[PDB]
């Protein structure tokens, strides 16, 4: 018997929570795991912009037939503009290579898969704390994992000293992965300035720097949220890209990522552009059509892009008033801690600092599910759930 | 740099081609080459069935949130009807468990990377010819491929004798794969005895059968093409099936394939499908949802499922007429070489018994395109083009 000893696999931190919510019975429940925006309502609509793309393409669509190995071309070039920038020079220079992939897991995967079949890379460093599943992409792909400094749990702020002396034990050739904003699940990106110094530090070490883009438009706009990455692409002849379009366009289960590949010229960037096209090949063929040409007719239209913008510029704004009445709130219900520190912090998640007894009591007392961490969702926050919320946190503290 | 060490990587048997022939200029030109359906009027068009389905998608759907890692129930519980029988012993004592993956590929990889990380499976049994991508999915896990004999090319039929004695050193926890129908690139299928020989076979031998079943409903009929499926699935204790929709439903590019997972009992089942949903986790997290909404809608709905059945049949009878009017042709066109094993064999391809250096000759010199191997894809026969072509062969014979 082939599967009579197989041990059964663990759950998933984030969505093995998310199964245990559907199955709560009581009706007060509330969901703050899963890193999926919710409106002022509390439910995770589709964007009017793709669901006026997604009819163009209804009464458009001609064909199913396979899309290249990469994608759609135009996808990827709106990609690297998104990334780089209109008139930058990697895209001049042609120097860059994008793969419409399953998602940003998907991206993350085949770059794991292109580099431990192609390289002599062995060894991958991901920040402590990071987003789960980093580890498992790049330990099935073959690579060792080594985690660096990041969080400063004293003072709620990114420990710059420690990063970079945790850093200095990576030898040259390994990848240094780094959040490109709204770091999962710090909330807590370095500054422009920091940003700098590890560009820098990265040249001067002889590290391959790996970009997860899973946030872009949630920090501080769709061009400042990559200044950190067009530092790193003004200094390095080598990089590497994954980026993930479910979030910012609310295309969650179209799975729509892209994984951009930079070389120092045109011709090593295809050369090794087609061993990342044998990589995809041998795992999914070629990627799913629908979810990458709502995007890709979105941001070449300018009227649909004009409104996706304005769409996640709401998004992006009511986040940060929720991160604003969640703190306000928890004073208001008797919190003695000060959670001043949640509103210096970007994107859709917070360290909160609960305890895992904490959370785990959050959960099974009060229905209020977070990951194990601490890690609240604040894009899950409503005015409706804020006030039960945060009588729920101050009752565990 | 790291990546200046890069190998470039050769291009692929069937997709090399096609890039080789959306290039050439001259008008006229025939492409027998990749593996899609066309009509009568040489298109690739989206079923009807698909564009209700989708119409009902984009006016009903509210959310794109997360589908869970195995994908959407009732996709995959109508997967198992179509592939055991709607009261299959299999079903009822729920020893099977189905995963959405992103089409045919992606089902055999995960299985790949199940196997691979959970089981003591080294090795792979292929049959020789078979699909190229069969070995690079195998190997991307890790895997050893072995082939066996199949192809008797002196009287185009199946060498039953050759691939018995070949498979005598496929050892028990060995696995062997088969091709459900349509065998790829052959088009010779085991008879129903053959497939019952080998069931015992197998069983016999402890071997664990993994079917790749891409071309259901094209051979024979549903029901009919997975006899050989089923004939193994009532002998063995375990087995996995890899299956597709891309070609039965024209759904090519939305990527919507099924593993499903058999074990002896259902506590078994689960706990082996525990693992794969890790492995799922740890390359894409979770699967594109368009198109297997389509297929689920349509296999749920008894209207649209009639136009579908109804569809397929006519892309079913359309390929065994080109089947007949090529082999029509060719001796109208003055062919000397007897050819209708072609009317024999099943499905979209046969081989046409070409040398390689015909092959290149028919390209290079009358525009017409067909894999190096010989493969031609009866299915890009049409009306118009049949007299040219047929003209072309027999030029080269
Ligand atoms: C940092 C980070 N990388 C990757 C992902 C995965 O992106 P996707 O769901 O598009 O695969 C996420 C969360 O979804 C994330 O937060
Ligand atoms: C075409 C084919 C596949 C690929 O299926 P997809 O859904 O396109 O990934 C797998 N196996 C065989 C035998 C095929 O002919």
């Amino acid at each position: 018997g082939t599967f009579e000893n197989i041990t059964a696999a663990p759950a998933d931190p984030i969505l093995g929570l998310a199964d245990l919510f559907r199955a709560d019975e009581r009706p007060g429940k509330i969901n703050l795991g899963i890193g999926v925006y919710k409106d002022e309502t509390g439910k995770t609509p589709v964007l009017t912009s793709v669901k006026k793309a997604e009819q163009y393409l209804l009464e458009n669509e001609t064909t199913k037939n396979y899309l290249g190995i990469d994608g759609i071309p135009e996808f990827g070039r709106c990609t690297q503009e998104l990334l780089f920038g209109k008139g930058s020079a990697l895209i001049n220079d042609k120097r860059a290579r994008t793969a419409q992939t399953p998602g940003g897991t998907g991206a993350l995967r085949v770059a794991a898969d292109f580099l431990a079949k192609n390289t002599s890379v062995k060894r991958v460093w991901v920040s402590n704390p990071s987003w789960p599943n980093h580890k498992s992409v790049f330990n099935s792909a073959g690579l060792e994992v080594r985690e660096y400094a990041y969080y400063d749990a004293e003072n709620h702020t990114l420990d710059f000293d420690a990063l970079i002396n945790s850093l200095n034990e990576a030898q040259a050739g390994d990848v240094v992965l780094f959040h490109g904003c709204c770091h999962n699940p710090t909330g807590i990106d370095p500054t422009l300035e920091q940003w700098q110094t590890l560009a820098q530090l990265s040249v001067e070490k002889g590290w391959l720097p790996l970009f997860d883009f899973a946030y872009q438009g949630f920090a501080r706009g769709l061009e400042e949220d990559a200044e950190g990455l067009r530092a790193f692409a003004a200094m390095h002849k080598e990089l590497i890209v994954a980026s993930s379009y479910s979030k910012n366009f609310g295309l969650y289960n179209e799975r729509v990522g892209a994984c951009t590949l930079v070389a120092a010229d045109s011709e090593t960037v295809d050369r090794a552009f087609s061993q990342m096209k044998a990589a995809i090949r041998a795992n999914y063929s070629n990627p799913p059509a629908h979810g990458a040409s709502v995007v890709a007719t979105i941001l070449s239209n300018d009227a649909l892009r004009a409104i996706w913008e304005q769409e996640l510029t709401d998004m992006r704004q009511r986040i940060q008033r929720m991160r604003q009445l969640f703190v306000n709130t928890l004073q208001e219900k008797g919190a003695n801690r000060d959670f001043s520190f949640i509103i210096k912090q970007n994107g859709m998640f917070s360290f909160s600092g609960l305890t895992k007894e904490q959370v785990l009591r959050l959960r099974e007392e009060f229905g209020v599910y977070a990951v194990a961490s601490g890690r609240v969702n604040v894009a899950g926050m409503t005015p409706d759930n804020m006030a039960p919320l945060c009588e729920a946190i101050v009752a565990v503290l």
